[PDB]
């Protein structure tokens, strides 16, 4: 149940495998640089001891996660066929063989994500900050949008 999927994100932190395709989690906070103990009192501090959110295997096809913040996420093996990625922090995420066919990833953070192997046709990342990011054996094509 979707229900349980919610729950085990926001308390287990993981969804390995879930079935997430189409759900609209715009603006939220699936990683590791800051908390919300107010929406203004977000803080880094405290997070010295916390796990990365592991969506290994999960699809999260045609989602939106517009303003999400995935830094240091795993999404290995992930299923994201036009997700919705734009604005989103994707810092030391680990996209390893992930699938972002036609994905929107505009104006994402990219920096130290590991992206090895991922497949990208069709895939618009324009203006990616792609600073320090491991792009080997990425696929690519006439459709993908770099500029
Ligand atoms: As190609």
């Amino acid at each position: 149940a979707m229900t349980n999927n919610l729950y085990r994100l926001e308390l287990e932190r993981e969804c390995v495998g879930c079935n997430l395709e189409g759900v609209n989690l715009p603006r939220e906070n699936f990683g590791l640089k800051y908390r919300i103990p107010s929406p203004l009192v977000t803080t880094p501090f405290g997070m010295d001891k916390a796990k990365p959110v592991d969506l290994t295997r999960a699809n999260l096809s045609n989602a939106n996660l517009y303003q999400s913040d995935l830094s240091s996420i795993i999404l290995e093996n992930a299923i994201l066929v036009e997700t919705n990625l734009s604005e989103t922090d994707l810092e030391n995420a680990i996209l390893i063989g992930a699938n972002l066919q036609g994905a929107n990833l505009e104006n994402a953070n990219l920096q130290g994500a590991n992206l090895e192997n991922a497949n990208l046709r069709g895939a618009i990342l324009t203006g990616v900050n792609l600073e320090e990011t491991h792009l080997k054996g990425i696929e690519t094509d006439k459709n993908t949008v770099w500029d």
